[PDB]
């Protein structure tokens, strides 16, 4: 079955580009990442930095997540993210978003070997 840090990597990464521009990108990424198939999946953050750079971050400020664990860590640095959160209005399976872009620390959990990002926590 799909690895934790392989789904992280679906719903979180957009290395391609520096930035959601555009506003349709939310529509577009929810769906082609397989997060409006069944249902239209409310709320998800896209990440647009290098994988090396996110998964360094499981080196850097460890926080505690959300959930009580002990596993987490914010980027020292702000990144560039997409926020894409479903309309008020939207209805699968013409799941519509809003498409917000922003530079801001993210918060992930991190486990394995490697020790990579498995959970996208929040963005401050």
């Amino acid at each position: 079955k799909e690895t934790a840090a392989a789904k992280f990597e679906r719903q979180h990464m957009d290395s391609s580009t520096s930035a959601a521009s555009s506003s349709n990108y939310c529509n577009q990424m929810m769906k082609s990442r397989n997060l409006t198939k069944d249902r239209c999946k409310p709320v998800n953050t896209f990440v647009h930095e290098s994988l090396a750079d996110v998964q360094a971050v499981c080196s850097q400020k460890n926080v505690a997540c959300k959930n009580g664990q002990t596993n987490c860590y914010q980027s020292y640095s702000t990144m560039s993210i997409t926020d894409c959160r479903e309309t008020g209005s939207s209805k699968y399976p013409n799941c519509a978003y809003k498409t917000t872009q922003a530079n801001k620390h993210i918060i992930v959990a991190c486990e394995g070997n490697p020790y990579v990002p498995v959970h996208f926590d929040a963005s401050v």
